[PDB]
């Protein structure tokens, strides 16, 4: 075991526009209740592994901007944080060729045609004695985002070598 | 066997439109009877699989958001959810390569291009004493969704060992 | 033999329009006579086997609803429903594969390119002692949908074991 | 023999309009003289076999409406009838398949590339000894049907196991 | 020999018009003189074969009604008739396999890519005491009909058992 | 030798247009002087022999009227006559059998890619004894045609079974 | 040696429009002095022999007229005449062909892709005692004529047996 | 180890646009913080190793500017500097043959389509008495620069021998 | 040696104008110097040798107008000649069979792709006592010809069966 | 060593503009400081070696000016220069059997698609003593020019044989 | 050694205007300085050797004017010439052949895709005791020619047997 804890993040979005097309109406957005993991003084890693397929429609998504604005029991915005995260590039060559090597994995449903992308929006977090913190307010600044889902994943920053088995 | 039920879900919608397109008329929306499985205390899994064949339309539909409202004998709405769902991305030449390498099944019939989307709303639901469950609206916000059908699946969370049978 | 009548359904439709497309004029409907297999307190399932060809008009149709409206001799509607029906989707690369293993049937007459959908409109259908059946309307809320017939089927639940013989 | 007679349907309509396309400029429509085969009492079966080629334009046409009217030596309408007929799909890899295997016939003129669709717009037609049968006005409410001739048969029910003869 | 005449149908039409297409000016008409092979009492075939080219204009060009009028040495119309004729359907792949396998007799010109179309208008024909046949006049109800000649050829209906010299 | 005369016919048409494009000004016509072949009371055979290349706009030419208009010394027209005549049509992969299997001629300048039409404007042409022949008026109601030149020949009517030799 | 003179015509036009394309500005023409050949009352023939290349341009350039107009040494017009030619139609295989397999020639200059059009404009031309002949006006009524070079030839008509030295 | 630290640079920027495009809001900017390394009088090399991806989007970009800004602990600004950076061409079939011998890297993650640009900033940097470096402003003045991340890397210049270890 | 002077002419034209195409502004011309080969009485033979490239844009370049026009000392106009000269036309697979078998000569520069045309203004130039011949101006009234030099070249017409040596 | 210094210069240029394409605001510029190589009578030669891209974009660049301004160290302007020099051509051809026989040195970052133009600004450079050169302004006149960096190198004139080490 | 030297030209031209296409902005010019080479009454050739490119864009270049304006001490023109010059054409598969077989010399550098063009401004040039040659004005009258440089070369005309050195 480790001190961790998983708060998978559930974005919801309006849907009263047109809709003509393969564009959101407004930006995702999600709240997290965060209630222990934290310790007074501690620094703790926080990031947002993101899961976003390799479809066309993302490749030409270009950058986009990712920010988490974490808060107390009462709804006080404790800290403001921003990342920018894109989906990496790879060859139409190359993806072919990751289809076929990799096709005894896709077809059964070991792999899949996904990439994980851990935007790091917190190298050092750290709990305040008189400022608790309760849940976590996470965006993804685009509309045309398309993403199955996302979880904001806390460790101790303390790993020491054991840090390369997570490789 | 399991402690659960099946309440398979009729999308209806309006038809009344121009309707000189694939795109239909008004968001698909059901009701659905729920009519004990559900007791006191325990918490129970909700989830709704959605049945979407990997016909092109759906593939550039992109992400839509889906909602459950539960209610009461009497109308009343107990609680209120929503969940992002969206058809899982395969590349060309890997469906080339699925309905190649499957075609045994396929064509006589034992497999089909569908894909069931576990749209789970709730990961611990738990029944109210002085209010019943009894009933549940259902929507997928899309004028463009091509679906065959959907069961919302009821079942108790103890699974304990016996996931080994579940897998 | 089974406890059972087909009454086929003959659907007819408005013609005056410009009808410069493959397009029809109005909505498909239909009058059914049900003049017993019906008997009250007996549960009977009612369904529409609905005959379409794979041609390509019809695969980008899409969604359509399909509803079916009982009724008296008297005329006085006893009860009304709805399902909405696809045809099921194949590849073009598995509808080659097709036309060419089953072409030894689909040449010589033995086998068509055509599905039948097993729309059904009652699971529990009961005979009322106050409310004599009929006939019933039955339509196809589409102005693209190339059909060859349709039989509305009845047969009394009770299988239980029999299902062998049908399976 | 059987007791039957064949009303061959010499299709004819109006031709001042513009035409510049290959579409027609009224709806086909006919007189036919149909003076016993029938007898009072005894229910016919009354069926347009319609000679329709598969020629491109054809096979877009898509769904049309043919209508059949019988009338007395008086001229009054007995009654009205409508039955919606289409020409059956078959894919350009089948045709080019059935084009390849039955070259042998086509080419000698054995076999021609042409649908027979046998729209039975009466499966029980009786006789009035008040009212006799003298004559039908036949329709196909489409101005872009291409057709050879159509023969209006009748025939007896009575058959039994003989009809399998007609196979 | 054959108790017949063949009248050649010498189709002439107006071309001042703008002409600046393949489609002609005005209608095809014709007249045709008669003056025997018709006697009182005994029914006569009336027929106008038609020679069309197999070329791609006349594909494109659908149905087209052919009308018959005979008439009388003043002038006065005996009977009138019509009937809608279409060139047959063949496809591309058919065409060319044509087109190979009688390559020998269509260099040669033993063979040419031409149909006769036999546009029966008169299955019983007769004479009257006091109204002679003369003449007819004829006419293609098309702009677009390209055609080499035609023959109207009259033949005692007598056949009998006689059709196997024609057979 | 033979009783007959050929009198070539020499087109010539107005050029004062924009002529911006492959159409002439004004329809094909000429004058042929006649001046024995013919002899009173014996009906005679005339027809233009008309050389067409088989250049792809005379292919989408469709059919054109020809008419002739015999006249006397004093200019009085005798008779008028008209028929309908077209260039044969030959697919194209005939023509490029028949420009292969014929290349030996073609080359060479023994074979040419042209077709002679045979308009038989005459089957039977009487020399009146009060109103000699003395010339004709050829034309060609088209301003698409693309010829070489044209003969006029005339030939007495008796041939019998000399005829063959024609071939 | 032959009783023969060889004239070359030199054309000459205009040039002072746009000239934006390849179509020149005003129809060709020319003068040619015929200053004996001629003698009275002999018939002789006259020629315009025209040596036009096979380039695309001419090909599509359909009919053209040809006028020669004869005058005296005081200018004055003798006779007028006209004929109408066009430059000879080869396949696209056979030119290929004709390149191909006269390529020998052709490489070398011994060959060229040219044809020479004998227009000929007098089959009997006749000295008259009172107006000599001294010159001719050749002209080729077309903006898009491509030509090389002309010859007028004049010829004694008696050739009898020595035609065998000029086939 | 080295004389140096590192300074990760995480750019942020507006989001408020249409965004209907591939090219961001605003100009990419971002604020890092220094706070010893730097020491009097001793020259450092300030550079900023920038992490683009070879994606096509980027090979379009063309030149884009990328400056630094330094600044005291109160704000002041020490110095600017700007130096252009440019990813480097790479031609299509390069690119092919990278991803295909490099495949083996690539498709387990050890290599990956990325360009490291070494935008030297500064060549000699020395720190001041009475002003020191506390935090350094970093823009990349361009709409359409899709990056993953950058490092300000600083060094002292001191390299000597040791050059053998970076090479 | 023979009796003969080439007179190279240098044509230049003005270039002020747009100029955004490959069209000239004002068509060429030159003035050369003649200044014995010319003796009175004899007649002479002068020629413009043009060297041409087979670049497109001349072989679409069609006919064009190419004028001398002499004149003496004083400048006053002797004589003015035209003719007509165009490039030869070589379609493109005899162009393709030339470039690879003349490849040798092409490569190391012993041949080119270019035309020589000898447009022969004069077949016989006599001098004149009282005129003598000093200086001629040369045009190509063309705007889109493309050139590299020209030579006119005058010699003497008296050759006899010399002149093949000149081939 | 050799009497020469390098002195690297560094373009920097407006960005505030649209900048939707591959274009930049304003030219290139840039400030060096020169700051003994130079020495009093010599004359010395400068030159910027300038590093281009084979990208496409600078291909259809072409001809663009540069000029070099030196001044003094009060700023004063002693003279100005300019040249134009352009990218190498070399074919698409040319371009990939460079990139494929020199693989093994673009792969691994021995090579590079890239081309040094060497603008000689000045073959003879002066310095005088009542004017010291301090530092110099460099331009590259376009908009659209792509580029990595540019190197300002200046050497003693003096070279004699040994010029040839430098190939 | 000969008596000769070679002033190489240094082309500028104005910037200041638009410059959105690979066309230049004015007209290419240069000033050269000629300061013996020249003796007086000597004739002398001058010649401006030109470096172009066979690149597309010089190809459909066409013919351009280039003229030389020599001047003396003073800036008095002593004398002007303009002669017009094309970059020689060579077909494109001569090119793919040339690329090809010279490839060895491209791709190490010994070779290069360019055409030296000699403009032969003067093949008569002498010195005049009253009026010096000091330098010249040379100019390329298009605004499209792409060119590496060029020289104005001077030589002695005297070569005499010499040539076999310059062969």
């Amino acid at each position: 075991p480790t001190v961790s804890h998983l708060s998978p993040v559930h974005f919801h979005y309006r849907t009263d526009c047109d809709s003509s097309t393969a564009s959101l109406c407004s930006f995702p957005v999600a709240n997290v209740s965060l209630a222990r993991v934290l310790m007074y003084g501690q620094p703790y890693r926080v990031t947002l592994e993101l899961e976003l397929p390799e479809s066309p429609v993302n490749q030409d998504l270009g950058m986009f901007l990712v920010t988490v604005s974490c808060y107390t029991r009462g709804g006080r915005i404790i800290s403001t944080s921003s990342r920018s995260v894109m989906l990496h590039y790879r060859s139409q060559l190359l993806q072919v060729l990751d289809t076929l090597l990799f096709s005894s994995l896709l077809l059964f449903g070991f792999a899949e045609q996904k990439q994980l992308l851990e935007v790091e929006l917190y190298s050092d977090y750290r709990e305040n004695s008189y400022v608790p913190t309760t849940g976590a307010i996470i965006e993804i600044h685009s509309k045309r985002i398309q993403m199955y889902g996302a979880y904001l994943r806390i460790h101790a920053h303390f790993t020491g070598l054991r840090y390369l088995l997570y490789n």
